[PDB]
């Protein structure tokens, strides 16, 4: 598979948006988690045929495929985020009728700090002009950078990444730069997921 | 600063190594951990004069540079230690004279796993045939990698990095392969450091 190859099925491999929405009356504690819960729930399960669809995923052993799903979820659920509320600031794009506000935040207790680490990463993808087609290898090397297979897996995803830097026109060395910056960008993703993660630990 | 001109300031700014020893009769679980915190306790005192060698790193606010080291030490610590274990299989360089056999591990509780990961991420980097002045820039990009002159930092390492591996000759694809594959390694490095963090938390 050419590396041309390989974005465009990344990028028929999108899941399909899921089914939500705002309940009418302002949100509160409860309501805020009863819907990002939901949401979250039918996301986890596209999730994991979009995986299925990435070249090679499948040819796994069934243990590997389980074990990077488990690992990194909450990473690959929050690069999506961020990538949908890129163009909108002081906004998070939960989904395409799940809209939230910044302040919205306040709606829970310590959601407000995590909302503010996911806005400030997702600036930072603004500022570097970040292109929906790095934003597909990207993902996928969330998923796969956890052992020959897989190392091949990753390989590919790479040269996808690389390749779509190439066609931006940009020279040589700025090719490198941004693909060093695209990469120190998903360990920002890592951190922010570590901290969602305890903030829902403590919580539920 | 031309790119060869902070390698070579990165070069001279190298720590001096630290004077110990191992106890002449077999390690004990009290030898062993008394041996590797006071290397670290010292370690940790040249890790800052080092730190205070980046060019740039003083003009940064007293804070952010208290902020760096905090956050990342035992990650700049394990990747030294990976550095001096590269060429020897089943062992660990933690300093000149305290050269630690793999199955030593067994005389503390739970810190033969630690050596196994810090053994097997080392191996990555031999594979990779990681070079030393590459070690030098990658070491500096994770004391950094955490905002202005900060940023300006980064991109200066990150422009280091990239002009070491194109001195190697490989094609442009190839470099950016090798970038990408250098800094996927650093998120290992991450997550050993905090396995070895927890490892100690609940020791002491
Ligand atoms: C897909 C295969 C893995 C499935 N496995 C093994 C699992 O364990 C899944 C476990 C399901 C966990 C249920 C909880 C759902 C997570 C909802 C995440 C909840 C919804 C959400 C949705 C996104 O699309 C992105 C981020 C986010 C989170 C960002 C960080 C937040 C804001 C935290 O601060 C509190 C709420 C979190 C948000
Ligand atoms: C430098 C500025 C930061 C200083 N600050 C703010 C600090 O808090 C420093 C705190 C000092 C912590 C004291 C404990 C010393 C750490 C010794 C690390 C100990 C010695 C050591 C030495 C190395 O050169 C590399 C890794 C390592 C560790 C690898 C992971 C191990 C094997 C764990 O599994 C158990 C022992 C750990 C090893
Ligand atoms: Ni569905
Ligand atoms: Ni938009
Ligand atoms: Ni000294
Ligand atoms: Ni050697």
């Amino acid at each position: 598979l050419s590396p041309e190859q390989l974005v465009l099925t990344l990028l028929e491999a999108e899941p399909p948006n899921v089914l939500v929405s705002r309940p009418s009356m302002p949100f509160t504690e409860a309501s805020m988690m009863m819907s990002l819960t939901k949401l979250a729930d039918k996301e986890l399960v596209h999730m994991i045929g979009w995986a299925k669809k990435i070249p090679g995923f499948v040819e796994l052993s069934l243990l590997d495929q389980v074990r990077l799903l488990e690992s990194c979820w909450m990473e690959v659920l929050m690069v999506g985020l961020m990538w949908r509320s890129i163009d909108h600031p002081g906004k998070l794009i939960f989904a395409p009728d799940l809209v939230l506000d910044r302040d919205e935040g306040k709606c829970v207790e310590g959601i407000l700090e995590i909302f503010d680490m996911l806005l400030a990463t997702t600036s930072r993808f603004r500022e570097l002009k970040l292109q929906h087609k790095e934003y597909l290898c990207v993902k996928a090397m969330i998923l796969l950078n956890s052992s020959r297979k897989l190392t091949h897996l990753l390989n590919a995803v790479t040269d996808a990444l690389v390749w779509v830097i190439a066609k931006s026109g940009i020279s040589s060395q700025q090719q490198s730069v941004r693909l060093a910056n695209l990469l120190m960008l998903l360990s920002h993703v890592r951190h922010i997921s570590n901290k969602g993660m305890e903030h829902l630990l403590s919580m539920k």
